[PDB]
């Protein structure tokens, strides 16, 4: 396919890139699994998109297939001055070069900036096990659990990030928890700060300890004060509160399964590889291991609407009474947001009738890993007609009833980084409207209860505070409305007050249409202080048959506000969250608003979205990129136990045609039904697809749950 | 059954009330259809809810069933000083009184304020046929259609409201249109202003004429100037192979053919909700519902977990406020309760309007009718998968496997009706999720309000076809949300995030700038009347004094989904009719004299209506430990665009709000659901799929499609 230009790497390709790099013996490559930080390893391999200039020549002007390459992130820890360096490896097939990417003169913290890995976690656990030995009796008395000879009663930890107070530090606060079903909700009241910056884990140290509201300096000191009675201790078969297992009873119990979708005539969309056709729609998709889901080269009616719509970052920003809590600003691209695309359970995560798609990731692994049912694609009834009208004759009857059943195409994946489960949707309606949606579920990020915690959260159980936080998500929306060069305008209603033209002594105070043009980037960078104009329009200079510019409208569904003070420390990592909408001129050097490095060096990251606006460029008839921030404040509440639920917990945006088509583009749909009356006879039910009452069975439920090399 | 207290009038009850009034010969009642305005007629009969005090004592304290009554609106046209007077007729069964209802002594303009009727429309058509005789040749030449001697090429009109420039006037602008398929979108360029205030239709006059950008004084004057070649006329093409642009008939082809039917719901096990009369049980939920003929859908006595959450959530008003270049366009402020928003609940098409698996419900309305009228499939109630899990988690072991996967399939219960007043089809949903979340939603579809294109119209709308402007407007909807959170006595508080700037407690040379949780308490109505200029706090909480087991007040959170803003200037003329639209949220102390924010009379006397919402805030009452009522304005600006042809579509054109428990329950109330599935690993074995309901693969069929399309007495 042509859409293959946008496709993620196959298992064959990942092996080819990996083998190529491994045959370069001077890289001294070792497996991700090797239990030392003092090693060189390939941390991530994923497809590296070609330049847009070359892609559009191939797609639109019949030129050469662009060169295909892989981005390869290499952790160089086996050298005097450790760093991370990225390369473009190509061509594919038949790799033979390795070209260094994105140099950064004067930046010294690339090593400290890197994501945590499985090997690093194992070394942290060992550090923890050793360092907390003096606390063994303290653990047994207070929790009934421990790190030693613990078996089914083991302590665990959750690290928070960022990890220190300045660029170059790798000092993590660790929340100690009981490792039981839903361990996230079982903090013991102990937190530990561990310096794990050295490539020699022998050097790693607990530098500070916090327990039940007091700092202690070391595990030995806490152990001593415990022994001398100078510590205020909290000593910690229905289901566990942190379990999903049912309990309680509805006043009106429900004993049977609810209604389900059947698809006896098979999918109405066509999936070939990473390429989808659906009525008027055509698009390609990919699942970028670093940043997550994208749709690319989106067309309706054979015309381009958007070159790229992509998830860029997903953040959860906390306050807290405990050190771990006040430390937490999670930026999930730093945890491989697009690589934790775990198995979709048929019937639950997508309809039983969905098409489930597998993929492969190479992220912190020894070999490419198979991820079954990583995505799904499905049509489902929306339960509301796309359009309907009852045309009454106002004398007890009707001229006609017309209706179009509501259907939507949904491309879906998830990310479960750790405790959060985010459900990522791109949704395509038959009338050319597309929607992006993120739904939040899974376990809340929580810390140990003390009275002081009630200033930064809610008590959810006996020992549990749900910390206040804001979720924010950034999308890149590279609209190319009917072609590459667009303009941006907004529309507002403004009142006029005129003489009533048929009654001169009176006034008419009424709506008029007010149009605002935007010439320069800064004018189109909307802050949260300003109210957003109601119509956000991306226009083609082409006019429709009625004289109006062909356009697509962006409509944001969000509750987001300004969270961090602009200019203050870690806020440098998320300057995009200043803007619910910002428009930039397309540049190859500005493809992403975040990176895998932002989480662990938010102070001096390699991409600062705000910098994209510094040159305040002209945006009249240019390749424009819309960037959208959506989010919501989440003050936890008892109903979040065991999990946050999806209803009302979604954000996103709509893209709607606005004077783009001559009339409703869903008019081509043959699903429409019109009912007409006949004189002294039955009504005529006019259809273009026969009525269907066929039923069928979906595959029986299965779930694997493992993700392994092939 | 107890929910009967909330039930709409039966066909038998409506007849009983109509019969009782007709038996009083001094009322001189004539049928609605009699084509004179100088008549006495019963315009509307509907159930009149008993006092909350009495309903609650019945429902909660074992006291007597409250007396059942009907509201009866009587048009007294057959007298020297015509008026509209309402009565409460009761008891039911066995009506033997008619007491005064909503008396407004000292008000004189009730007649002018009254809704238009089928009979009045017929007299308007007759007036136009006569008044426009001079324009007959003009009509035939410019449109190919006529008012006089027409059969299949008839001109029609669409009247706009309000009908004048001050209280007491009934002067309507009429948009003249060709009566073809989707006639709404076929204006001729002519608009006529008719004074139809007199009860003698012989006095009615076309007082002004607008055609293609100029005013003309009379039909005779336009006819003369046309004859003398002095008018720039627009000759419309003949509208009567391809569908008319205003038809829903398909045209064009998708580049990727869709020839088979899409996926559809099956319900082999039947409804999981228990619907009995107007009472519904659904897992945690219990509620009653009704469809008030005047104002529309209501859910009542809403409980979850055996505790009351809301005494009433109801539609109050639905408005479309226009601008325009034509006089009709610039006049239009439609308030749909003045047109019987609750009475235009036309037949829902199975498989389209609701799923084929839905339970469809008939009702009866008595609104501008000679007899109670049967409305087939006025409502539907159905459960549908949402396509998104209510909750799910993959608990990875971070080494190629998992500890468990847990998920709960997404389902929701939807109670739905529609209102097709004229051109708009509004779809009204109340939605109930198994975790105690409820949602109110309105979806807009149908035909836009449109006027004749001229270049000047581009300042107030969008050219949608050759001769067609879609006028700019804002949709505004008002809801009454009488939350009774765990009981009648509530308070209202909001939560905001506020940053603090403190010394980093483990690194003294540094700062922690972080979120804290800030709580604001509200004491008086005015403090909780949030205007559209004001930032709406992110957490709007209606609280009960009772705490959950973790020490937090039990509450329900109101979350608004809207794009609405201030449309009319506060205090200016017709804005008096929609002062509720100043507030996305306002909170009032409960009162029997303040049950409604609008009325059927607001549309035609917006200057001096019987209820001004702002007056509910005047006395600035205490709202601590009180029976509170939340009132919610939602809406959107709609600038029409060519994709609105032939109809506005529902995607991205809905508004509403959510109610969500906030520390009301000790933990997730969906935990009682047996639909939850947890998959667990086993060493050297297949996974154990833990269930509490057996896996379903069953099949069934719904009934074959039928549609009637008529609504008549039985
Ligand atoms: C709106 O119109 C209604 C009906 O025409 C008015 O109610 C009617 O009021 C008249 C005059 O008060 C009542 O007529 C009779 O008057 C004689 C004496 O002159 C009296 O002895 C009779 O008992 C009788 O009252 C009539 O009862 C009453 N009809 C009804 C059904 O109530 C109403 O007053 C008008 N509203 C306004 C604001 O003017
Ligand atoms: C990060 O470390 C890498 C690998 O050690 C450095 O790249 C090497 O630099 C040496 C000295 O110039 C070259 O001779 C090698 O060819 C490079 N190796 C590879 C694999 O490219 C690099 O200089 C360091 N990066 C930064 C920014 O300091
Ligand atoms: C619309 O404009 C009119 C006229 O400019 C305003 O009416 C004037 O208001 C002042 C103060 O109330 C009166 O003294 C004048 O006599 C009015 N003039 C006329 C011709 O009516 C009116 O207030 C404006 N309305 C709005 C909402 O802006
Ligand atoms: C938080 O408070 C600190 C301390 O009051 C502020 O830091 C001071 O900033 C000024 C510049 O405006 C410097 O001259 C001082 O040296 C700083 N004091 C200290 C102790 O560092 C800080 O700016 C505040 N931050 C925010 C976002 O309000
Ligand atoms: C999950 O998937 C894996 C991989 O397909 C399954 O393991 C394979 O099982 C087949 C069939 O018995 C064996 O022949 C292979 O040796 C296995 N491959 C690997 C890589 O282990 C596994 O059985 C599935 N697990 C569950 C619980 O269904
Ligand atoms: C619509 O429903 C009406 C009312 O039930 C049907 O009208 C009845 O039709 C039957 C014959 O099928 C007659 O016996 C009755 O006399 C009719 N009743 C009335 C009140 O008119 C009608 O047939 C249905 N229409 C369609 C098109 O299905
Ligand atoms: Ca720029
Ligand atoms: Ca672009
Ligand atoms: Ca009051
Ligand atoms: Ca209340
Ligand atoms: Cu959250
Ligand atoms: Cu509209």
């Amino acid at each position: 396919r042509k859409a293959g230009v946008f496709s993620d790497l196959s298992n064959q390709e990942l092996k080819a890139v990996h083998s190529f790099l491994w045959s370069k013996k001077e890289l001294r490559l070792q497996p991700s699994s090797t239990t030392t930080m003092a090693k060189n390893t390939v941390f991530l391999i994923e497809m590296l998109l070609p330049k847009k200039y070359h892609v559009l020549r191939f797609l639109d002007k019949g030129e050469r297939h662009p060169v295909r390459e892989a981005r390869a992130v290499i952790f160089f820890g086996d050298q005097e001055h450790p760093n991370v360096t990225e390369f473009a490896v190509g061509p594919l097939p038949g790799p033979c070069y390795m070209r260094a990417l994105s140099p950064r003169p004067g930046y010294q913290s690339s090593w400290a900036s890197r994501p945590i890995s499985t090997a690093e976690y194992a070394l942290l656990y060992h550090t923890l096990q050793e360092a907390t030995k003096p606390l063994h009796q303290f653990f047994l008395n207070t929790t009934g659990f421990s790190f030693q000879d613990c078996h089914d009663r083991c302590l665990a930890f959750t690290d928070v990030a960022p990890r220190g107070v300045a660029s170059g530090q790798r000092r993590s606060w660790l929340i100690i928890q009981r490792y039981v079903e839903g361990y996230f909700l079982h903090p013991t009241g102990l937190e530990l700060l561990v310096d794990h910056g050295s490539t020699d884990a022998g050097h790693w140290a607990v530098e500070q300890v916090w327990y039940n509201g007091k700092f202690y300096g070391s595990p030995e000191e806490l152990a001593r004060k415990y022994a001398d009675g100078e510590v205020d201790v909290v000593v910690l078969e229905p289901p566990l509160f942190s379990s999903h297992k049912p309990r309680g009873d509805f006043p009106s119990p429900i004993h049977v399964s609810g209604p389900r979708l059947v698809q006896p005539h098979g999918p109405r969309f066509r999936l070939e590889g990473n390429a989808v056709l659906y009525g008027g729609w055509s698009f390609a998709f990919r699942l970028r291991s670093s940043s997550g889901l994208q749709v690319l080269n989106v067309h309706f009616g054979g015309e381009r609407i958007a070159y790229e719509v992509s998830v860029q970052e997903a953040v959860a920003l906390y306050g807290g009474h405990t050190p771990a809590g006040m430390q937490t600003k999670y930026l999930d691209v730093g945890w491989g947001l697009g690589s934790v695309t775990h198995e979709l359970a048929p019937g639950i995560d997508c309809p039983e009738t969905a098409t489930f798609l597998d993929t492969f990731h190479y992220y912190d692994a020894d070999d490419p890993v198979h991820y079954p049912r990583a995505l799904c694609l499905f049509e489902m009834p929306t339960g509301v007609p796309l359009r309907r009208h009852f045309n009454s004759n106002f004398k007890g009857g009707f001229n006609f009833y017309a209706g179009l059943k509501g259907q939507v195409l949904v491309l879906r994946t998830t990310s479960t980084v750790y405790n959060y489960d985010y459900i990522w949707d791109f949704i395509f309606y038959p009338n050319g409207v597309m929607e992006a949606k993120m739904h939040a579920t899974g376990y809340v990020h929580a810390t140990f209860y003390t009275p002081e915690g009630l200033r930064h959260g809610t008590r959810l159980h006996t020992h549990l505070i749900g910390n206040i936080h804001t979720h924010l998500v950034h999308y890149r929306v590279d609209l190319d409305v009917a072609g590459t060069k667009n303009s941006f305008q907004t529309l507002q209603m403004k009142l006029e007050n005129i003489t009533n033209p048929w009654s001169p002594r009176h006034r008419v105070v009424q709506p008029t249409l007010e149009q605002t043009q935007y010439s320069w980037e800064r004018q189109a960078a909307f802050r949260f202080k300003r109210k957003l104009p109601k119509y956000l329009l991306f226009t083609s200079p082409q006019e429709n048959p009625w004289g109006h510019k062909r356009s697509y409208r962006l409509q944001i569904h969000s509750m987001a506000d300004q969270v961090l003070p602009p200019g203050w420390q870690e806020e440098q990592a998320i300057t995009w969250a200043r803007y619910p909408l910002a428009v930039t001129k397309y540049r190859e050097s500005e493809l992403c608003s975040s990176s895998i490095y932002h989480q662990n060096d938010p102070w001096d990251p390699p991409v600062v979205f705000e910098q994209f606006l510094h040159n305040n460029e002209n945006i009249e008839n240019e390749d424009l990129v819309a960037w959208v921030t959506v989010g919501f404040l989440h003050i936890p509440h008892s109903e979040d136990i065991p999990n946050t639920a999806t209803p009302g917990n979604s954000v996103g945006f709509l893209l709607r045609p606005f004077n783009f088509f001559p009339e409703d583009p869903s008019l081509a749909s043959r699903d429409t039904v019109i009912v007409w009356p006949r004189d002294n006879g039955p009504n005529y039910v006019q259809r273009w697809i026969p009525e269907d009452r066929d039923c069928s069975m979906p595959p029986p439920f299965s779930y694997n749950g493992t993700y392994r090399p092939v």
